[PDB]
């Protein structure tokens, strides 16, 4: 039965629930604000089948509200921060949303939103204008009719559906990946998506979260020292914010036992770096929207040079394959395609099975990433498909190729991309962000490439950038770099 998740993160629940800001709020309180809006949401006639979309900064009452929505037999649509109005009502639209509850920290962006798409229901967590205030018994579970606990949306946004099943499994998989519990674990992401779950995780497995409402590296410091944190989730941007920081040596960091990062492909030499400045807890985590959690590197496979620009071997239950255009089993070595089967991943887009059907196959998940195994069976992936630059029927590999531009000293960061060309099949293109005051030569670059990789290799054009544009979930925007040299 799908309530089964719900009731297992409230089972977990220990003696201190949240720190953050303000201070504490004990597993007791926090299990009061569940049944609270529980309640309240049952009352407001929401109904099993459908989702309740959700607009929250990362305060404690957010991680209720997720808990209470799937206790009560509802979907979580969490409304990402980062997204735009418009991506934000189509999500509301599609996800056959049966409420909107909102906190009054976002009540302009969620009259903007109501403007644009209607809704039945319109809450609010705490007194406000525009929504009825919640905030004013045991907890009573109802069960979803298709067993969905999230609803999280991605050309076009599809709405990636992930079972109660899939969600109990991803705190095995936490639990293998982090240690048993409890962990003090620092959230800084949003709550609305990994940053929600890994809240639950944390919960479920008796540790307390501690939220911050944004990633600052003071801020981080100082939180992992007072808090004595154990885990924190870093963008792999912010490890590097973190790992340079001057104040890093001057602060007390012994209480960490795992610095997780992920969700964006590493820089091998800042991690290294990074893996140098922080010790034995750096972590590094796969995953994506369709496939939840795939592999980790532990902060041991991070003292081997070889291993930084891997993902790492595949967790427990995760059955990886790497499959070639038709679709055969390729070879421990050959590059293809990354195939998943886990007890994590999606039931599938939600209302789409037309779309649904071209990424699953026999139970088989079609990550979207290309990569192959090493001899020892970590995971190291070359590039996203789409990213892959084609000349004359041979496949250059982006990430291969800004792997080697960064390895240089100057070069703090690189996005290569094609571009078409009738002479060359494609012509490949760095953007190059620079270290500090450097001024390297792109000639020194050039060769570099040239060296280590070969002649298809090398870009002809090099495009000195202040910063990698970042999609809204903080990957490399390719499609705006591709833009830049067209
Ligand atoms: N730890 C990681 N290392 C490298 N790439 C990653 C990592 N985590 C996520 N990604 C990339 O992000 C993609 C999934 O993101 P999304 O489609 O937004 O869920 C994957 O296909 C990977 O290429
Ligand atoms: C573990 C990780 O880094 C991760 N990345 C993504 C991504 O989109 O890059 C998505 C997920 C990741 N872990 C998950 C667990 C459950 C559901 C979704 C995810």
């Amino acid at each position: 039965p799908a309530m089964g998740y719900a009731r297992r993160v409230m089972d977990g629940i220990g003696e201190v629930a949240v720190t953050g800001a303000g201070g504490s709020v004990t597993g007791a309180r926090l299990r009061h604000q569940v049944r609270l809006l529980a309640h309240a949401l049952t009352e407001a006639g929401i109904p099993p089948g459908r989702g309740v979309a959700c607009l929250h900064a990362n305060t404690w009452r957010a991680i209720a509200l997720r808990l209470a929505v799937q206790a009560i037999g509802c979907h979580y649509v969490g409304l990402r921060p980062t997204a735009a109005v418009t991506e934000q009502a189509r999500a509301i639209a599609a996800a056959d949303s049966a409420a909107l509850v909102f906190e009054p920290s976002v009540e302009a962006r969620a009259a903007d939103l109501l403007e644009r798409v209607s809704v039945p229901v319109v809450l609010s967590l705490g007194p406000t204008s525009r929504g009825r205030d919640i905030l004013a018994t045991p907890l009573r579970y109802r069960e979803h009719p298709e067993g969905i606990a999230v609803v999280a949306f991605t050309g076009t946004p599809k709405g990636v559906a992930h079972s109660s099943t899939a969600m109990s499994a991803c705190v095995d998989a936490a639990v293998s990946m982090y240690g048993r519990g409890p962990w003090r674990f620092l959230i800084p992401i949003p709550l609305s998506d990994l940053g929600g779950e890994l809240a639950q995780c944390t919960l479920a497995t008796g540790g307390t979260v501690v939220l911050l409402e944004e990633f600052q590296p003071d801020a981080v410091l100082e939180a992992i020292e007072r808090e004595r944190a154990t885990h924190v989730f870093l963008a792999p941007n912010w490890l590097y914010q973190l790992a340079e920081h001057p104040a890093l040596p001057r602060s007390d960091l012994s209480s960490l036992r795992r610095v997780v990062y992920g969700g964006a492909p590493a820089v091998p030499s800042r991690v290294a770096a990074a893996r140098e400045r922080m010790g034995a807890v750096l972590m590094q985590n796969y995953g994506t929207q369709e496939a939840a959690f795939i592999a980790a590197l532990t902060p041991d496979d991070h003292a081997r040079r070889e291993l930084l620009t891997a993902v790492g071997r595949p967790l427990p239950h995760v059955e990886v394959e790497i499959r070639d255009d038709s679709g055969g089993t390729l070879p421990r070595g050959a590059v293809g395609e990354v195939w998943v089967r886990s007890p994590m991943t999606m039931s599938g887009y939600w209302r789409d099975p037309e779309r649904t059907a071209q990424v699953l196959s026999g139970g088989w998940l079609r990550t979207g990433d290309v990569g192959t195994f090493d001899e020892d069976g970590h995971l190291h992936l070359t590039d996203r498909l789409q990213d892959i630059i084609i000349v004359e029927a041979y496949n250059v590999y982006s990430r291969r190729v800004e792997h080697v531009l960064t390895e240089h000293p100057d070069v703090r960061a690189a996005a290569v991309v094609g571009v078409p060309d009738p002479d060359s099949g494609e012509a490949v293109c760095a953007a190059v962000v620079v270290a500090d005051g450097a001024d390297p030569d792109p000639e020194h670059l050039r060769a570099l490439v040239r060296d280590h990789l070969g002649d298809l290799h090398v870009p002809r054009r090099v495009e000195f950038v202040r910063s990698i544009p970042v999609t809204p979930a903080g990957k490399p925007d390719k499609v705006k770099v591709r833009t830049w040299f067209t």
